């Protein structure tokens, strides 16, 4: 039948088109709406304290630029490197962070549409003692309404950020 | 936990590195292993005559050389030109026959694992009518194990190159 995503199309110069998305304060844009495959580009800079774990697994190509993902791995912080050119095939559920701190970068990432009742999580890590702080589980329409006001409400909360075994309060926004 | 498919890695080098696999008689060769997301790249010389009928999304980044799809759209053949630096998104069910004319080029192309009982379709089409030649429907696990075997008996059988409305006998293994 249709084409119902449009023709094949030069992937370098839709990057260069959309720059002035790929940066603050929007820094990333879906390929196509409406498919089963979530293609995403990523620019920079950012930088979040948020972990995400994902039900399933998150493909990673840095195209240009690089970047680096926060990792928990077997019980331990841990840091994935994206420099420019790498690929990379996160399994589900593990918990990553990523970082972006450069202007110009870019990285194609590859989900899946999640099907109802598997949920997405997002957690926040006390700095002090590790413990987590606090976790949001959400049923991933968009990463565009239905993912902001949850970071949001979590700088906004002291409570929230608040360390339940230590003490200490999470500083919210920025590391 | 762990980073089951290890850890990012230099892409570029990769497909230097299985130039050799990227060419007759291998001609492709799948990244990670036993992941959802089945993470190929495709080489060439490759020109061949069936059509497939996957039940989900392929993702296509025809990151070197040239290629393209003859396609069925709306009951008409076109082509679709994956031209070097294309990304395109496949929907379900378009009957796609890729043809990589080019030594040296290089495709990422991007499926997932099909769930239990949702089976990929292979199709030849008569050249003179038009008209489905031979359909095989197969669970497929492997483009290795269960699709060589397939592709095989058709050319081996004049029954099943046998058009069923203009009764020519399809060509087989080249056009
Ligand atoms: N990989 C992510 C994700 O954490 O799901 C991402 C950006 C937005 C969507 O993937 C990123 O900055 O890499
Ligand atoms: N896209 C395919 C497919 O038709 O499923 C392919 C090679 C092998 C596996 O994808 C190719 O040559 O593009
Ligand atoms: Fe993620
Ligand atoms: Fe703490
Ligand atoms: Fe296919
Ligand atoms: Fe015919």
């Amino acid at each position: 039948h249709m084409l119902t995503y449009g023709a094949p199309f030069n992937f370098p110069r839709w990057i260069d088109e959309h720059a002035h998305l790929l940066k603050p304060p929007v820094g990333n844009r879906q390929v196509w709406q409406d498919s089963d495959f979530i293609v995403t580009v990523v620019g920079g800079p950012n930088h979040r304290t948020d972990y995400h774990d994902d039900p399933l697994e998150e493909f990673f190509y840095q195209l240009r630029g690089n970047a680096y993902l926060n990792l928990w791995v077997d019980g331990r912080r841990e840091r994935a490197d994206l420099k420019e050119g790498d690929i990379f095939l996160l399994p589900p559920h593990v918990r990553h962070s990523p970082q972006r701190p450069e202007a110009g970068s870019a990285c194609l990432v590859i989900e899946r549409q999640r099907p109802a009742g598997m949920l997405d999580g997002f957690e926040w890590y006390c700095d002090a003692c590790g413990h987590l702080v606090h976790r949001v589980e959400v049923q991933l329409k968009s990463i565009v309404t239905d993912l902001p006001p949850l970071f949001e409400s979590f700088y906004a909360s002291e409570d929230k950020r608040r360390c339940p075994h230590c003490g200490q309060v999470h500083p919210g926004r920025a590391a």
